[PDB]
């Protein structure tokens, strides 16, 4: 019913149906004011399952862009739909660009005060095959917070 959820299934993502849908969106979040748009979460949450599986760079950079954006002014579901798609796509296809991403938006999460970032980064780490990663010495520091946790 939905068109993100059209744009979900099987063979189903049409660029048409895809352009209609965002330009709306993006519409509607400069019109209401960033978090203040229901259908710009949808969209939030569509790019958090599509690019998982259908990874695309420029649909990544404006998803990453508009989530840091939504999450400075204090509205985080975006920044929660951006991390789930670090910790699950990147288990799903690791990509060493996207994991560097993946440090640097969780070290500054960190650095705002928040666990949401670190915790999907942790659990990463616990569910990943991905093999000799390298780990940012800041966010190596911060992680050893839940060594004791054990
Ligand atoms: C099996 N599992 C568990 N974790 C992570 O480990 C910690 C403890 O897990 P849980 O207690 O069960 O979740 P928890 O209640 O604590 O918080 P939560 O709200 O669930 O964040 C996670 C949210 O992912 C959303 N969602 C769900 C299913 C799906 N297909 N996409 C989703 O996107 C959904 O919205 C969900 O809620 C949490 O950090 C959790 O993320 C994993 N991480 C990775 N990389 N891979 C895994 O196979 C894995």
């Amino acid at each position: 019913q939905h068109p993100s959820h059209e744009l979900l299934k099987e063979n189903g993502f049409t660029q048409h149906v895809y352009h209609k849908y965002r330009r709306r969106c993006l519409n509607e979040r400069k019109r209401l004011g960033i978090g203040q748009s229901q259908e710009m979460n949808t969209l939030f949450r569509f790019w958090s399952f599509f690019l998982r599986d259908h990874f695309n760079r420029k649909m990544y950079e404006e998803f990453r862009q508009l989530s840091v954006e939504d999450g400075k002014e204090g509205y985080r579901y975006g920044l929660e739909c951006l991390f789930r798609f670090y910790s699950y796509g990147l288990e799903r296809k690791f990509r060493p660009d996207i994991f560097k991403d993946f440090q640097e938006e969780t070290v500054k999460d960190y650095e705002a005060g928040q666990l949401y970032g670190l915790e999907k980064f942790w659990a990463f780490l616990k569910y990943s095959k991905t093999k000799n990663m390298e780990i940012e010495p800041k966010l190596q520091e911060h992680l050893s917070k839940f060594r004791r946790l054990e």
